[PDB]
């Protein structure tokens, strides 16, 4: 019989929806070497380069479904024996210009997981592709030149016997595409940053081990006779002073074979190594179980007099710099059955009840 | 963050489902050449190789999809002007043997749509492609070697000036498969058949033109020291005498050009053309319009006394032949603008309240 | 297994075997039984195993 | 290991019911157990696509 085809659902202009099945588009395959160092891109292409060659359920919805309201999921099946460990971390950007920097620091603002393949058996986050705004294509992040990047931040601990291959897959799950909108108002509740404080290393043994951050952050991070730039780390430069309850998240890079317990604090530059009485100062102390890799840490207001400078001139020594740092302490030492440091990332995820003061004309330079 | 991977909703077994662009799996490219004749081939190739280089929403899916309880949709979007027409037929049957028949009467039987496109702009038919059961799929299709056929039944009355496409969309709609199963009860309340009762051309003229076509339908019809079997036209051969409610389903294969006015009729062999005489008998006169194609007749117990034999010696001459015939005879006139024949296809849907008498040893030919 | 009509449990690496050590990642599986069971018809046999 | 191991069997007697596991020729049962071993699947270490 005949119908009307005019009047049929052929215009049906729903977004990706169903099981994780249904809307699994593609799954990505990523090689991590043997030996593979600190600062190492493992993958580097364009998040619809991802979708190439593919043949899931979702893939032709994906492609073809002209606005999409979901998020993009993806989830990394890796695992290697606690006896080892790394940290990866796979981070999209919103864009690219030639010849660029992959350091951690750089990249890990925006939308970024890490994880420790030694403790989290596998490890799946959600995101936006378009940062301002509630829906995306995939039209628009092939055009928009969206990049996805997995690096190694720290190396394996103790190598495997052979290489070792990371399954992304991603999805799109059905939660709502929410903005991320950096605007110029002086207080704001939550000024999200995910800027790369350190990665600490601490050698195994039985010294002082002491490592400051400053919290000084803005004018980003060193390289040669230049430096680095994140756009939130950028934008929170645009203030000269500032202050707010700082929430880090520092994740541990090594094996759970090497441990170590380390006091965290704030404190000002003055302090030197080999000052025995870090523990009058207000501090937390985090030890790391096996199979717990991430602890947040969070400074309350109580921890600062008054607002800090955002840059600091980069010849001011720590005997005359004002501004406060952040200490990481070891608290007894350094420990093993193997070998290998224990390293340890801290990184800025935000800064809440912000209060940005003044009109910064800026400094050029990064470290303090 | 991390999440236990076993638990997710990866195992869903749904079948498809969605609107009808979400369950389009398949267009298919027939090609009606520009001087094709009746008994014609036009596609034939197994329904599973269909879905070979094809990259819809659904085709993933329904490749995938273990089980699907939902009917297959095909519609064919072909035209041509109302000047001219001819007669297609789809036909899905459940497997082959080499060196087969593809003649419209072997075919017709179990699944099957016949259109003018010269009348109907589009055509559209569901359809269950395992018989006897409530699902199916992809890969039960391709290992049982399910064949579609398409079938050009009666030419071009007036040719085109080029050749002409069929695009056919294969869909999953959301229809419960239900089975269609012969069996050898005696009283069945609707026992189907598609029965090609045979096409009827009549020519241009004047002349008293008469068709008998006998409802001794069992023991297949002719070819040369030969006969072809439907199984719904051998089923029924397993009883020797039957009746019912015959529904026949008499449809246009030339185009509206050519017009006549066709009466129906029961009646026995005996009478003889120019026997001018027909409308004593009780009859069913058939116009059609020109947007009108299809059309159904019914015959209800009281044209019968009897049950009639479902084969007969092919060598009883229409003299000494006392089973019923269907009579189609011009009431005035073949005409047109035009020069083609009036062809005319008239094909026994279905038998209702069936009665089925006794067991045939058989005959062994055909016609009568 | 180009014709062969019946369904295979099939088990598919999805990263890769790994470990510090070496060895083989070995694994065991056991029908333990079927649930709702439905037997068709009379088998007359086959002799022999795998497919 | 270093050395040989030793495992040790405790066999006791708990009280529980000793019901029955007949096997029987219904064609439509609800739970027909079987413990048949499906196979021993080895995987190498490395990165190749294995699939038993």
């Amino acid at each position: 019989m005949e119908q009307n085809l005019f009047a049929l659902s052929l215009d049906d202009t729903s977004s990706v929806r169903g099981s994780l099945l249904d809307t699994k588009f593609a799954q990505t395959r990523v090689l991590l070497s043997k030996a593979m160092a600190g600062g190492d891109v493992l993958l580097d292409e364009y998040l619809y380069d991802v979708v190439n060659g593919q043949d899931f359920r979702a893939t032709v919805a994906f492609l073809r479904t002209h606005v999409i309201t979901g998020k993009i999921k993806v989830t990394a099946t890796t695992n290697i024996s606690d006896n080892s460990g790394c940290c990866l971390m796979l981070a999209i950007n919103s864009g690219v210009r030639g010849k660029y920097s992959t350091d951690v620091y750089t990249i890990c603002s925006q939308d970024s997981m890490t994880w420790n393949p030694g403790c989290k058996k596998n490890f799946s986050f959600t995101f936006n592709p378009n940062p301002c705004g509630d829906s995306w294509s995939a039209e628009m992040i092939s055009r928009s030149r969206v990049r996805m990047t997995v690096i190694c931040v720290s190396g394996w601990t103790l190598s495997p016997t052979t290489d070792v291959i990371a399954k992304l897959d991603w999805s799109i799950v059905n939660e709502k595409c929410e903005p991320t909108i950096y605007h110029l108002a002086d207080c704001q509740n939550w000024l999200p940053l995910n800027r790369w404080m350190g990665k600490l290393t601490f050698p195994q043994g039985v010294t002082s081990e002491v490592r400051r951050m400053p919290l000084s952050i803005g004018g980003g991070a060193g390289a040669t006779q230049a430096f680095l730039a994140n756009m939130p780390n950028s934008w929170i430069s645009m203030w000269r002073y500032f202050r707010g309850e700082l929430h880090f998240e520092v994740t541990k890079m090594s094996s759970p074979y090497i441990k170590a317990t380390v006091t965290f604090l704030i404190a000002f530059g003055n302090l030197s190594d080999a000052f025995g009485f870090y523990e009058s100062f207000p501090h937390r102390i985090v030890q790391f179980a096996e199979v717990e890799e991430k602890c947040t840490l969070v400074f309350s207001q109580q921890e600062f007099v008054t607002a800090w400078s955002t840059q600091v001139n980069p010849r001011t020594t720590l005997e005359a710099d004002g501004c406060p740092y952040l200490y990481a302490i070891i608290h007894d030492s350094t420990t093993g059955t193997i070998s290998g440091d224990f390293n340890l990332g801290v990184k800025l995820v935000g800064i809440k009840d912000f209060c940005g003061i003044g009109s910064n004309p800026g400094i050029d330079g990064s470290r303090l």
